[PDB]
């Protein structure tokens, strides 16, 4: 009953239905592995269809404390409290959880997104105001018998969030695991990057400067400057039969082709090798252009298919965002401090190339690829 419990619009996150309060108030909540605060619109906003009304909930408890949360995109402020929370198409349990009631925001809510709040699924270490504000998933595990694991299958769009377990119908082939380096973000280690099989040939610490994270709340694959610049050069080289404006590579401009004529084959596959569970072993996940060229739906441009380049630069480390997660089944195995990847039942592929999760690979160089 948890399969197909996510929806979304491209570039605007994936969301699950939740209820808050007594009697229950239904809200759509963005699933975010890149933060640790559960927060809901709690006052009118031009882009909110609905919001949390604390005065209607007899189970609301005010914590008499404000909270401010800034993201890489957007920010909000609100009032902390606790209330009863359910997930109608998740586990059939009700938990008392911390909730930030958003009273003011800036460039957070999105016009016509269909979500009204955000579920930070990462660890307390990055919760605001500090790590004493217990995250939702921690509360869920403590208060119920739910195993300490969830999985995401991100595929208008849809997918599944499976809480407490692994649904084998959502993937094919083998699950490969990479260790969670530190429990704050879902921090992982990239050991190697290839573009159409060609190694970028950097010290592997560069790939993880200053961390690498798995983040369902960020649209793009974001790369440290040095890595981003090297990747763009290699992708340009591979696709050099067509020349695109500089603005395209910066994500500031769309690239468009006559409907149905997108030249997928001129764009390369990107392979990210992730640290394995055994010394100097790794596995790779392979990303097709159908993943990193994000379609932008617009009826005005619909004689064409138009795309945004969804790889972008970062000054805060690698972010493996939604365009990386889509087409994989990603298991957040908190119990065993590891993240698993497998090929998803929902995958794009064309008749020539297929996204993959494969291994093992061995590396001679004994360098630790962690930045810190
Ligand atoms: C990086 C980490 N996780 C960010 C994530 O929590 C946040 C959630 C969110 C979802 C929907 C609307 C706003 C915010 N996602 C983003 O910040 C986000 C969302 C979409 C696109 C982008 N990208 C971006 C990057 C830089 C500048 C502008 C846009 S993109 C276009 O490259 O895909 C970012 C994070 O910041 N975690 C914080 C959580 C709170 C404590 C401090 C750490």
């Amino acid at each position: 009953e948890m399969v197909d419990n996510l929806r979304g619009k491209s570039g605007q996150g994936y969301y699950v239905e939740m209820t808050v309060g007594s009697p229950p108030q239904t809200l759509n909540i963005l699933v975010d592995t890149g933060s640790s605060n559960f927060a809901v619109g709690a006052a009118p906003h031009p882009f909110l269809h609905r919001y949390y009304q604390r005065q209607l909930s007899s189970t609301y408890r005010d914590l008499r404390k404000g909270v401010y949360v800034p993201y890489t995109q957007g920010k909000w402020e609100g009032e902390l409290g606790t209330d009863l929370v359910s997930i109608p198409h998740g586990p059939q349990v009700t938990v008392r959880a911390n909730i930030a009631a958003i009273t003011e925001s800036d460039k957070f809510f999105i016009q016509g997104s269909n979500w009204e709040g955000i579920l930070g699924l990462a660890y307390a270490e990055i919760a605001r105001p500090d790590d004493s504000l217990e995250p939702f998933f921690d509360s869920l595990v403590k208060q119920t018998h739910v195993p300490n694991l969830f999985s995401l299958q991100l595929c208008s769009v849809g997918g599944s969030m499976i809480i407490g377990g692994i649904d084998h119908s959502l993937y094919t082939g083998s699950l490969w695991y990479t260790p969670i380096r530190r429990e704050w973000y879902y921090e992982v280690i990239i050991v190697r990057v290839e573009i159409n099989g060609q190694d970028l040939k950097m010290d592997c610490k560069e790939y993880n400067y200053d961390k690498s994270i798995v983040d369902s709340g960020t649209t793009n694959l974001r790369l440290p400057k040095k890595v981003f610049e090297a990747a763009v050069k290699s992708i340009k080289a591979a696709s050099s039969t067509e020349k695109f404006p500089d603005g395209f590579w910066l994500g500031e401009q769309l690239v468009c082709w006559q409907a149905g004529t997108t030249p997928w084959n001129i764009f390369p596959v990107i392979s990210l090798y992730l640290m394995g569970e055994v010394t100097q072993q790794s596995f790779r996940i392979t990303i097709l252009p159908q993943q990193y060229l994000r379609p932008v739906e617009d009826v005005a441009t619909s004689q064409d298919d138009c795309y945004k380049f969804a790889i972008s630069q970062s000054s805060t480390g690698t972010v493996m965002g939604a365009v990386i997660m889509e087409g994989f089944y990603v298991v957040f195995d908190r119990a065993r401090k590891r993240i698993g990847f497998a090929v998803s039942a929902c995958h794009v592929h064309d008749e020539f190339r297929t996204a993959a999760v494969e291994g093992p690979f061995v590396t001679l160089d004994m360098e630790d690829c962690g930045y810190n």
